């Protein structure tokens, strides 16, 4: 048996047809070294969406290797249950406080993304009990929105993909608009404008449902999965004026935000939020282990620790939370991300990649360029004036996906949409190449379609 | 500024009372070698419960670590998503399918077992909405069991402590009785009346519920967090028949009972289960890397397969499903547990564990003595005759941990009963070391009640 072949034979692959799996087996990555990955043939690609939108210091940094062989050597496995702790665990929970972007006073680990807003879920319905209000316990989030994986926290997510055939949503768990003015605002509204309407809808919807049984409002900063979507000019600050009104908690999912993606160390920085409670993975670890951190304020930290007096302790954890050579990674992560000044360097990158890709402004298949920081994508249409898909809505992203491939380069497809999420350590001359390698692919989707006119 | 005054700013801790904890802080554990763990005092502890009911190999095992470090060396994050695949998780995924109990067809890898049983709940909705049938999306579990504490796996646990206050169980989400003879029996009740009774219960529950509704039946083998319950002879074979005959998919819990624990590699093989799911995680890796798989036999794997054509790909996984350094550990952890025979020397120990214990089965004290393989628990009661709790229950077991800890053990406290689960290299002198600290904790609790 080959390897390809007990591949096929053996694994169930997340976010993959199953059937289209068993004809084509996998692309096996062998290594990987910087912003590189090589598959099993010896092939090469710059790894533009930096694994799964994560691995900010890149395939090979040897300090986050040397991290995890000291802990190891030292306490390989621990666990925080009934007082127990270890040192790791309690210096990233310092170092994650006092670098919040608002007052925050106490952190919860997790394994998973997933896991943390799951954990958020019990945690707010347990908060709302504790408070005395009981009714108070329904979460919305955005069409589009990606929040995990978990029967809880795919409810959270707003992409049908992650619903259909798993009997998703649960009930008390709404959606409100996607904040994409491209798609879904009207023809000739302004920014400020569809801002209004949706932080209108959000209201009408909290006004509809009763006040009493709103608890949450969720939102990643800037929308990753869902396609790089920048939310509109005031967005932002009209939507927490309305969860302030009716006293629901703001959460920001930072899962891909966090650490410097977005211009500045968080999303909530870069957008002018101030959350409640703040997600963080991914970038956290640079994917290294598999670790996620929840950071409450005084207000909801206090009330789960009176209600966990009253029932005697918090009755929450997972085997890893807080795992010591997960946390000792992380730990390790985050101080190279300051000592190396990551997030500035991450901006100016940015701001290459973004000018790169604007010399293809005026492409008749180039819809939008978006982004901000070191995110972006471009958004491919058919036609510019109907902004509708050449084909099948998804055509042309998978088409251009499988090109860049072919030209040593993986991006993601979302939709006709392909996003780039580098390593914050990609240099000039890398950024280069992103974009050339873009500009391939976009040639060879280009002579495929033959757009005339 | 102290380390522990930093703990007790900044870590909201799991199963802990956090205005407590705001008084105590923490006990920080620096160090493990062996069954050892040593907190930043210097004082060494025998892991009784290797961790959390996990760490197979021990705190220090060197295999586990140089494994790690050549993966981090390859290729330390990549996923598995849209195709994408590598070595250790191919190379884990074929181990763990040849050593299955029973025939399987397919690995899904999560990180914990919470998003592992999480998984299941929705790969199981998915399957019967593909096959047409809506309606049958139930699961029953049992009281007492655990599964974990995402919103959907707290809701297949049946302890009270992982539901008051987190609005749990969903709707969807049902509960049969806990196979623990000593508590649930019926005067001079057999084992094999018991099982009759425990199997008729679940017959009885499918049929006042609808059995096109029932999806999933899933239990551990041996219920471990919830008391460390081996449920009585026949139970496992009657609970199947009724399974089978209303078309019932069963689920084998194996992240305690898989790697060892009860005498064989699986709880499936000891208690005789023929499971069409399985869950791993803990001793799957040692704990030395956050990962849990799930097996899934042939027609389950089909189901999912075509529907996941049928909507364009399966929506559903986690940014460390297969995590690589974390399948490389697990792999390297599972040929360790080959290689040294420690199934069979777990059975051994386990054989002493259980021998050395018994010794107090006559103490004023001690309700119950129970336990299978490597994984033991003793049961503490104000009562023998009654049964009854000293104060409330709960009571003895916490004071029980305390001195044990004092004593230089950390077992875990599940009600009134302390568990036993140590790693499985733990030696013969060190399981007399267990027992000894397990009766010094109960001379001082025996002392502590008083007259
Ligand atoms: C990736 C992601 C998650 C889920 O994290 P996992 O570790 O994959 O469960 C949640 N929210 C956002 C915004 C994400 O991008
Ligand atoms: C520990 C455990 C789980 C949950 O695993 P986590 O990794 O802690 O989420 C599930 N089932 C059983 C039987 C367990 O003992």
């Amino acid at each position: 048996s080959s390897l390809a072949e007990k591949d096929i034979q053996y694994q169930l692959h997340p976010y993959t047809n199953a059937r289209l799996h068993q004809e084509l087996g996998p692309l096996i990555i062998e290594r990987g070294q910087g912003i590189y990955v090589y598959d099993d043939q010896g092939k090469g690609y710059i790894e533009a969406m930096a694994g799964l939108w994560s691995a900010a210091l890149g395939f090979s940094n040897q300090r986050l290797i040397k991290a995890a062989e000291q802990q190891f050597n030292t306490l390989p496995f621990y666990h925080l249950f009934d007082h127990k702790s270890h040192r790791p665990s309690i210096e990233l929970a310092e170092k994650l406080i006092e670098m919040a972007p608002v007052p925050m006073s106490k952190v919860f680990f997790t394994n998973s993304g997933s896991e943390a807003n799951d954990t958020v879920v019990k945690m707010v319905w347990y908060l709302n009990n504790a408070l005395g209000k009981p009714a108070k316990k329904k979460f919305i989030s955005r069409v589009n929105g990606y929040h995990g994986v978990t029967v809880a926290s795919a409810s959270l997510t707003g992409l049908p993909g992650n619903q259909r055939g798993f009997d998703l949503p649960l009930p008390g768990f709404l959606h409100v608009g996607c904040p994409h003015h491209y798609r879904f605002a009207l023809a000739g509204e302004s920014e400020e404008h569809f801002a209004d309407r949706l932080a209108v809808e959000l209201e009408q919807k909290i006004l509809a449902e009763g006040p009493e049984t709103i608890a949450a409002f969720i939102g990643e900063p800037l929308m990753g999965a869902g396609g790089v979507i920048v939310p509109p000019r005031t967005y932002w600050e009209k939507i927490q004026k309305v969860c302030r009104k009716y006293d629901i908690l703001v959460i920001a999912d930072e899962v891909i935000c966090g650490f410097g993606r977005t211009g500045q160390m968080f999303g909530s920085q870069t957008f002018g939020i101030q959350p409640d409670i703040m997600v963080l993975s991914k970038q956290l670890s640079s994917s290294y282990q598999p670790i996620a951190a929840i950071l409450i304020n005084a207000p909801v930290f206090e009330g789960i620790a009176d209600q966990s007096q009253a029932l005697g302790a918090l009755g929450h954890g997972f085997t890893g939370s807080g795992h010591p050579v997960a946390t000792a990674v992380a730990l390790e992560n985050l101080k190279i991300i300051e000592e190396e000044s990551l997030v500035e360097h991450a901006a100016q990158m940015g701001q290459l990649l973004r000018s790169g890709l604007q010399h293809f402004i005026d492409h008749p298949l180039v819809g939008e360029i978006r982004g901000c920081g070191l995110i972006a994508a471009v958004e491919l249409v058919g036609d510019r004036v109907s902004k509708a898909p050449y084909q099948a809505l998804g055509t042309l992203g998978r088409y251009m996906a499988g090109r860049a491939q072919e030209h040593g380069m993986i991006t993601r497809a979302m939709g006709d949409a392909v996003a780039f999420c580098p390593p914050l350590i990609v240099n000039e001359q890398e950024v280069g190449m992103i974009v050339e390698r873009f500009a391939r692919a976009l040639d060879d989707t280009t002579q495929w379609v033959g757009p005339g006119g």
